[PDB]
């Protein structure tokens, strides 16, 4: 080899660009790391593009610089369980396929697994493309090193005659669309316009053909998701997270306004043709809980239905790119508010929300995020080195396998078997009221064919359908979020007693008239 | 099973043992775990002390009420190398055997092992008692809690029928004399007067047939050689280290004199027909330098000869019993304050002083002494658990097999590895020293034949006779001093350097005077 380029000729016209670079810990960074822009400088005006510079998005883009970083980044937690279906009794969900009935998810909901793998398994999963994409080789399960250097390296596309999204194999769902990619990845960062409204900018949107903005997509949770590449100052850059702290005025922390002042999400928006196009959100301090929190919380991203009139609310509505941004006990109220439910169910004919990891969102308030503990300090803390700087792991895992730092720093009294105890004593707790929970919504859903087939009312089978909402809801956060209760043990505990006090009061209320209509 | 005594009724005739019992923390437990006094009760005057009661003095005793104490006490580290010689390429002093000529350590200098054994040790060491005690098999070298049942449970008298020392086998030595077993148990504390002098109601003195007083003699390192048995305080027992501390008013710390304020031995002393017969010194605070000092110094316990004329100094004399109390650079001044050194040198012809363990002297003025440290810091800690009442562990060994609690306590910038790497590398560096010590001495010795032979006069003989002393002292401390310099590194370098530099002064005296004489 790289030569590099004149950047005081560059901020000729990217002043914006330069009150970044030149303020931070890259200033002596020159842009030819990241941006190939010979022919852009030849052809450019202050005023016109000329030829669009290229962009380097690859995270190993970082790694001549950043190669420890980059390597913790792409490291593969071998113990972590990979494909592992949740709908199954080893895992998390046993009665997930009566529970969600015909939902995307119904086609396969596995565990999480590394970092390095999110993009592929996003791209595989069988809810997701219909099969369309694969990997080359069941070999290239491991490989986490070739998912980080591009997803085509390592999977490929069973028709890439065709754009279409349709069923390769017959046990498959095309639930994905161009919202989810955002979770995934921000290779299109320069090509998505905040939120993925359609833009004159913007190559892709929220309408787009799925399978062909996949086909431009390569690396998984690019290193910029949580650093300015300019500034190297922390950020975020998930629209849906600064729509909600910004645009929905709720703040970094909604439950607590003092560290919504202490901890600030500025937002600087870059333009297009001098139109408001892409935004990022800087963060005055390094909070991991909002860096993370741009994908483990619960989300819209996805069509779905007004609960007003049960009209379709599709890709083309804002409302399917969109954070709750809300604890359980908000979320139908947050949902109410964008006149949204994401599904009928199949079997009780119950509007219901459809429940994903709201990791963030079940830590706020815990004794925990009370204290100042952020996601990074129990799942990426710094490496330990008797003799060496000692930089921040860059693949996010149970603290189990880091205990000292990631508890026992902290809890210097406790072992680390003391520490995993404690884990252990809460995840089996709310495991148990998770199956008990399932075990009620299971019973109450499979009397409703009992009920409706006995002739009960519509008005009775309406009443169950609004606490179906409810059982639901207070159900599903729970397998959906996946600490098994840690992350907020009080709250698990209080929301899932709710879920099967509801879903016994449906049964309850099956049963009377179910009774009544035999009699 | 046992019955309790009237205590009050013993009271009336033991003021001072009612003085002490009543007000500690065993003023619940009854005389008979200790004492069988039926026939003393009714035989005993206030002034007589009619039948002699039975003193329990096994450890076994306490093990009743504290068998994890027991227990810890009796247990074995077997990765303490057994039996292992010091004259040795392997072990401490591979030159030993021309260092120390025909000294009594020639037939044999072990490096030590778990306390429970020293008892037995002591006997059956080559050295001893001419080879007449023996494990009665090689099997029991393993019994730690068989010795501390009772020496003679696992050893045996080659020759019950007769008392005298002499050699059973060719290359042994009959060096055991009665002072020695105050090192080792004990068992003898009622029936030995303080110092050993010959006293009316002493069994055993200074003088005794030495092979009798063995056989009188069971159990190691008794537990109340730290303990007053009637109020449960910290004491020592041992009457060299109270003549030292109180009589000779040298201090706990003597070289400390705000410390020897700060910890006190307070003698009490028993009479027998109205006159002093022993003595304890009780101490203020359970400060273990002073409880492992009683056996972890310099001293004498053996006949020697006067610096002045080199006349013998035979167990008669109160100097056979004496602690230096002295660190090495005052070592020589001390022994020359008692007129006294151990052995003429069978080759050089110098009066030599011997050198045992000197820990405690080394320990002084340390680091860890300076602040605070005590021996039962890093050698016997308190175990550490989970879920229980923490007692303090009893067998003191190396802190390499408990680091954590030993050194990491402390020291928690360090890991485990960091600090026995910081302990090697002091180890090594001494043992160097020592090495370089011993080549140096041995070189003068071994020069010593040549000049004798080759005409030198006495009065360059004389010269290196004096160079010897302090080369020999400045080396012999070393390898008598069980932590390689660790305990005091720098103390070891210097008082090291100074034995090479005095025994290289003695070579080139040695090697001048030859060659005059040969030309
Ligand atoms: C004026 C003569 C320019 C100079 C000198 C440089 N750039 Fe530029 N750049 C310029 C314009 C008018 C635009 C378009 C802004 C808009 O309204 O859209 C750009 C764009 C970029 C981009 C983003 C391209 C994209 O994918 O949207 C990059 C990464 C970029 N420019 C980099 C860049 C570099 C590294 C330069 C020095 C080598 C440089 N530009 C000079 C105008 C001008
Ligand atoms: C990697 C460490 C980078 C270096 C060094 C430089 N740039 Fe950059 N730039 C980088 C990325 C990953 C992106 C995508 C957007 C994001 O915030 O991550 C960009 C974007 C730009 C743009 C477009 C900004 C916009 O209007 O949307 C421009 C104009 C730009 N970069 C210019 C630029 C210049 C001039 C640099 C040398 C001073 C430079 N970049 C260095 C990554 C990296
Ligand atoms: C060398 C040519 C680099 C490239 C390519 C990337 N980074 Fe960098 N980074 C570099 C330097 C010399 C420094 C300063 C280090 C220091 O000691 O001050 C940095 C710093 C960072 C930081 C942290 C700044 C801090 O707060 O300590 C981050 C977060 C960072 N760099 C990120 C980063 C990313 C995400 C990159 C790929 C887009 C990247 N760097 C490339 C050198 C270089
Ligand atoms: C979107 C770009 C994400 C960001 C930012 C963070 N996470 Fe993540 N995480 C994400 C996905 C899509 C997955 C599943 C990946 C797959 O292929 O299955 C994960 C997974 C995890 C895990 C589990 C890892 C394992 O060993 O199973 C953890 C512990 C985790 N994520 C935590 C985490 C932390 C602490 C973050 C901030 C530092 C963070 N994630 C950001 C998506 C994204
Ligand atoms: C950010 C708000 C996300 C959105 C948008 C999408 N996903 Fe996601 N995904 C996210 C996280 C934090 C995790 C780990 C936690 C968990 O429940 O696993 C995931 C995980 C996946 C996985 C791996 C596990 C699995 O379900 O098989 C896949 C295959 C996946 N996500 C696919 C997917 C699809 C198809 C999406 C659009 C409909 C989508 N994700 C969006 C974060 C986010
Ligand atoms: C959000 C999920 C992150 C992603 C994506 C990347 N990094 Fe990171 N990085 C993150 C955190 C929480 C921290 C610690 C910040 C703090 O002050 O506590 C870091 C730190 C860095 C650093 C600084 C040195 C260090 O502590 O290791 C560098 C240079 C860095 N990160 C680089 C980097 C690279 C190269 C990434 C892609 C491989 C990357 N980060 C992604 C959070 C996140
Ligand atoms: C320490 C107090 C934690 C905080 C801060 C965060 N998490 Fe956590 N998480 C924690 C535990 C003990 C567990 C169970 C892990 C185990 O081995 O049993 C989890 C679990 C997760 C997971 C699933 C990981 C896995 O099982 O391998 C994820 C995806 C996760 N946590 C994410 C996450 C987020 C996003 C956080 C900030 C909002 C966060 N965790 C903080 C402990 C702690
Ligand atoms: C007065 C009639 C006494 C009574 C009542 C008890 N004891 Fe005694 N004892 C007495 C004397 C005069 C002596 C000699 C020492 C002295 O104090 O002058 C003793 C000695 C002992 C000893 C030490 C024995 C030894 O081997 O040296 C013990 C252990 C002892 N006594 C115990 C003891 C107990 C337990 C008594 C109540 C059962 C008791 N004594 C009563 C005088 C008298
Ligand atoms: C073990 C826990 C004991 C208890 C209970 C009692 N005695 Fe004791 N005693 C014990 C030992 C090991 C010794 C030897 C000396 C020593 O200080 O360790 C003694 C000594 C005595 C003596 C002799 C004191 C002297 O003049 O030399 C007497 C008189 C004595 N013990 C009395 C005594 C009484 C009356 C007790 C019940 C109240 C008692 N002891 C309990 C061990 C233990
Ligand atoms: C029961 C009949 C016991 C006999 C035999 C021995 N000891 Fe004891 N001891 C006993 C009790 C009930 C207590 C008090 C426990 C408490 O903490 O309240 C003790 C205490 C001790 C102590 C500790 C004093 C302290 O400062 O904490 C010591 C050092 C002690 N005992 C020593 C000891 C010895 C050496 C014994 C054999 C001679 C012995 N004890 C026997 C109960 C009993
Ligand atoms: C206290 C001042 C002691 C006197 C009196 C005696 N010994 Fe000793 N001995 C003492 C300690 C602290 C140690 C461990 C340190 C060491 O140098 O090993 C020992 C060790 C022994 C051993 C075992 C190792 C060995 O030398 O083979 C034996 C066999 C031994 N001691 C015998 C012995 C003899 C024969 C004594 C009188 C001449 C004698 N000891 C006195 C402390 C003290
Ligand atoms: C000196 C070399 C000792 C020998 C001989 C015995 N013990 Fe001990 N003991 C010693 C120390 C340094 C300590 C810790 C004191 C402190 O305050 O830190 C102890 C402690 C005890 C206790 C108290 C409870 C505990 O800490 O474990 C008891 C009951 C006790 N010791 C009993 C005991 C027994 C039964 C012994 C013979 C088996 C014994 N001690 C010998 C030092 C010494
Ligand atoms: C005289 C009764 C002693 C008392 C009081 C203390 N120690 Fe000792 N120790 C003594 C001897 C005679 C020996 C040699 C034993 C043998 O048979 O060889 C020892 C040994 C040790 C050792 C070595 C243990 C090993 O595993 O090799 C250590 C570390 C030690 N001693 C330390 C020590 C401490 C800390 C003491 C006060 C708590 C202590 N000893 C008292 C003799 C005696
Ligand atoms: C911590 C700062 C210590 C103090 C306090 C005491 N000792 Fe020590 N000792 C220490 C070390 C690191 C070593 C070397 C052991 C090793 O495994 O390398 C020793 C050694 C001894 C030994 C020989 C033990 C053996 O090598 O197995 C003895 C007999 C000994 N120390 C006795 C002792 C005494 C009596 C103490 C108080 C005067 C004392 N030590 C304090 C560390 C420390
Ligand atoms: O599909 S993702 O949100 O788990
Ligand atoms: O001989 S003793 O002092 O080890
Ligand atoms: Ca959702
Ligand atoms: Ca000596
Ligand atoms: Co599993
Ligand atoms: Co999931
Ligand atoms: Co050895
Ligand atoms: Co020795």
């Amino acid at each position: 080899q790289l030569k590099p380029v004149d950047a005081l000729q560059c901020y000729d016209c990217h002043t914006q660009i330069e009150d970044m670079h030149v303020v931070g810990k890259h200033a002596t960074v020159n842009c030819v790391h990241c941006h190939d822009a010979t022919e852009h400088v030849e052809t450019a005006s202050a005023r016109r593009m000329g030829e669009r510079p290229v962009t380097h998005t690859s995270p190993e883009a970082c790694a001549s610089c950043h190669t420890a970083q980059f390597n913790s980044f792409a490291s593969v937690r071998h113990e972590s369980h990979p494909r592992e279906e949740k709908a199954n009794p080893r895992s998390r969900s046993p009665k997930f396929d009566t529970l969600i009935g015909a939902h995307g998810f119904s086609l396969e909901h596995a565990e999480p697994r590394s970092h390095a793998f999110m993009l592929v398994d996003h791209f595989i999963v069988d809810r997701a493309y219909g099969g369309r994409f694969q990997y080359k080789s069941w070999q290239n399960v491991t490989d986490g090193l070739g998912a980080v250097r591009g997803a085509w390296t390592v999977i490929e596309d069973m028709d890439p005659t065709t754009s279409d999204q349709r069923r390769f194999l017959a046990q498959t769902a095309t639930a994905a669309n161009p919202v989810c990619l955002n979770c995934k990845t921000q290779d299109h960062i320069l090509d998505w316009a905040y939120m993925g409204d359609e833009h004159d900018a913007a190559k892709w949107a929220r309408t787009s053909k799925v399978v062909d903005f996949a086909r431009d997509l390569h690396h998984p949770v690019n290193c910029y998701m949580c650093h300015d590449p300019h500034s190297t100052e922390p950020r975020v850059v998930r629209d849906a997270l600064i729509h909600a702290v910004v645009d929905q005025g709720l703040g970094t922390y909604p439950y607590d306004e003092a560290k919504s002042e202490h901890v600030t999400l500025t937002p600087v928006t870059f333009q297009r043709g001098g139109e408001d196009f892409r935004k990022i959100g800087l963060l005055n301090v390094a909070d991991s809980n909002l860096m993370c929190g741009q994908c483990h919380v619960e989300y819209n991203c996805n069509p779905g239905f007004q609960q007003s009139d049960g009209a379709p609310v599709g890709m083309d509505d804002r409302r399917t790119n969109h954070f709750f941004w809300a604890n359980v006990f908000d979320y139908a109220e947050a949902a109410k508010e964008i006149d949204f439910f994401d599904f009928t169910h199949v079997t009780t004919g119950a509007p219901l929300p459809k429940l994903q990891h709201p990791e963030l969102e079940t830590f706020w308030g815990s004794t925990h995020e009370r204290n100042g503990v952020t996601c990074a300090d129990c799942h990426m803390p710094r490496v330990k080195l008797e003799n060496g700087k000692e930089y921040t792991m860059h693949s996010p895992r149970t603290p189990r396998d880091m205990m000292n730092r990631a508890c026992l720093n902290c809890h210097d009294g406790w072992t680390e078997a003391e520490a995993e105890y404690a884990i252990d004593y809460i995840k089996n707790y709310t495991h148990g009221k998770i199956m008990k929970a399932e075990f009620w919504l299971a019973r109450m859903i499979d009397l409703f064919p009992v009920a409706k087939r006995a002739g009960v009312s519509e008005d009775v089978l309406n009443e169950v359908r609004a606490l179906h909402y409810d059982a639901h809801l207070h159900w599903e956060w729970w397998t959906a979020e996946n600490s098994v209760g840690f992350h907020n043990p009080d709250q698990a505990r209080e929301s899932l007693m709710k879920s099967i006090t509801k879903s016994k009061e449906g049964v309850g209320k099956l049963d009377a008239a179910i009774d009544a209509a035999v009699a």
